[PDB]
């Protein structure tokens, strides 16, 4: 089997993507942020706090007949951005782009933090990290890919991101249309749950390439490229007038300028980060100063090669035995 869904920006800014969802019997859709760094599938609901839904289409479960309470499971999960969300959990069909997995885990939300509830556009999560980081207690499950793998034709995602417009999922094969020249694998380590892999290094703008060693994740639900101080800072001293700024909390620059780009190393292959895609626009309504998409990860614990990155390059999500990523121009 394979599947194959359009994501789409949330906003003009690439905050996020989503990516539609059908869940029970008959079908319910939910928009969902597809999210390579965790790896729980939940979702707003009936049972969410009603003061917490504002904007969201919620799942029904007492509306599908496949639907099963998984009885004295609940879940609770905190991100790096210091939402949260927590609730119970149902077994339901779940399908995505035309491929479906039977008696996968949806948590149901009963609460969701105040990011949550202010996002009209995201009905929940869909994680796509290890299935080791599943909330789910006492009984952890799996994901929606894990779930999938052994049905799929090859044990495979990719992610393939648009920047400022949409892009696609898909399940079980790679589309060789998608990409431009070849696609370079590199080792990945599940120790953390992760899609973690080492970037090779990197050049700011037409610089010369410096070899390091950057090891970070692949996170989809991330919107921004975090990398180390040293990094950032030799990226922003490239920009006139960028600064990082405590108050607004990370590197801004002034909306006048012009960015230069970012290449990263994978293996001996290079991804190169338009200017425009480090462009996260004014700090508040009618700024000249201008938030930017580059940021240092000194205060997380991990590198995150989140969106900024990731809509860059063809993704190969490769799930097996020894799971490996896949990276390449297009």
């Amino acid at each position: 089997s394979t599947g194959s869904a359009t994501t789409t920006p949330i906003d003009s800014l690439d905050d996020a993507y989503i990516t539609p969802v059908q869940i029970g019997t008959p079908a319910q859709t939910l928009n969902l942020d597809f999210d390579t760094g965790s790896s729980d599938l939940w979702v707003f609901s009936s049972e969410t706090t009603a003061s917490e839904v504002d904007g969201q289409t919620i799942y029904t479960p007492s509306k599908s007949t496949t639907a099963k309470l998984l009885s004295g499971a609940t879940w609770s999960i905190s991100y790096g951005d210091g939402s949260s969300s927590s609730g119970d959990v149902y077994t339901d069909t779940v399908s995505v782009g035309g491929l479906t997995v039977t008696g996968q885990a949806v948590e149901s939300a009963k609460k969701v933090s105040s990011s949550f509830t202010e996002d009209s556009t995201i009905d929940g999560l869909l994680g796509l990290a290890f299935s080791t980081l599943n909330t789910v207690s006492p009984t952890q499950q799996k994901t929606f890919f894990d779930n999938a793998k052994a049905s799929l034709d090859s044990p495979v995602f990719t992610a393939d991101l648009g920047y400022h417009a949409p892009g696609t999922y898909n399940f079980g094969f790679i589309d060789t249309t998608a990409y431009t020249g070849s696609i370079t694998y590199t080792a990945v380590s599940t120790k953390q749950g992760f899609w973690e892999w080492t970037s090779t290094g990197y050049a700011v703008g037409s610089g010369t390439f410096k070899s390091t060693s950057i090891d970070g994740i692949a996170d989809t639900g991330t919107t921004l490229l975090y990398l180390p101080a040293t990094v950032v800072s030799a990226y922003w001293a490239q920009v006139s007038g960028a600064k990082s700024s405590s108050s607004v909390g990370g590197y801004v620059f002034p909306c006048s300028a012009t960015l230069p780009s970012f290449t990263f190393g994978v293996g001996s292959a290079r991804i190169v980060i338009p200017g425009d895609y480090i462009d996260f626009g004014p700090i508040s309504t009618g700024s000249s100063s201008c938030f930017g998409g580059i940021q240092s990860s000194a205060g997380i614990g991990i590198n995150i090669f989140g969106d900024v990155a990731l809509k860059a390059a063809f993704v190969v999500f490769n799930g097996a035995t020894t799971p490996t990523l896949g990276f390449a121009s297009k």
